[PDB]
């Protein structure tokens, strides 16, 4: 039933760390909302430098963060990140392009897909998880400017 697909996906979403504390019902609109996309080795997810309004929950498998530095002909390697951690919401957060590609590391990737009118109504309002993403994009920034990212 519709009602135990929800409790599945309210399971996983709340052993995401970043939205145990959201209210109830705004962690139900994004589990009526949340599309969900798939990927296999080597897939870019998202690319630098693309406009960009989604935010993205990896939900299955690994993917690798790469970004343009200087000195640097190709993007270089900064992480990878697992199952439960998320990307995506710099671009929201900063209103800007994409600032690093994210690559699928392994087959059937999955990544719960929110769009910007979900993540502002949701993820933007609730103001303690609105303050801590803006600390984690300021994190990302100075991240940045060590790397000396292009
Ligand atoms: N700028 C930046 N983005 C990162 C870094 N590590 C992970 N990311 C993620 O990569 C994403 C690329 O798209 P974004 O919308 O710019 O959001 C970004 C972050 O979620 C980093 O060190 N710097
Ligand atoms: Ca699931
Ligand atoms: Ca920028
Ligand atoms: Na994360």
């Amino acid at each position: 039933t519709a009602q135990a697909r929800d409790e599945q996906y309210r399971n996983f979403l709340r052993s995401v760390s970043l939205l145990k504390n959201l209210p109830e019902d705004k962690l139900t609109k994004i589990i009526d909302c949340l599309e969900v996309e798939y990927y296999d080795k080597g897939d870019y997810i998202i690319r630098e430098g693309e406009e960009g309004s989604t935010f993205f929950i990896l939900a299955k498998g690994k993917v690798k963060v790469t970004q343009s530095t200087e000195g640097h002909d190709q993007p270089q390697l900064i992480k990878t990140l697992q199952k439960g951690e998320y990307f995506g919401e710099k671009a929201l957060i900063s209103d800007d392009v994409r600032s690093a590609n994210i690559i699928a590391e392994e087959n059937d990737v999955a990544c719960l897909v929110i769009d910007r009118e979900t993540f502002n109504q949701t993820v933007g309002t609730f103001e303690e998880l609105q303050k801590y993403l803006e600390g984690y994009v300021a994190n990302l920034n100075r991240d940045d400017e060590k790397r000396h990212a292009k």
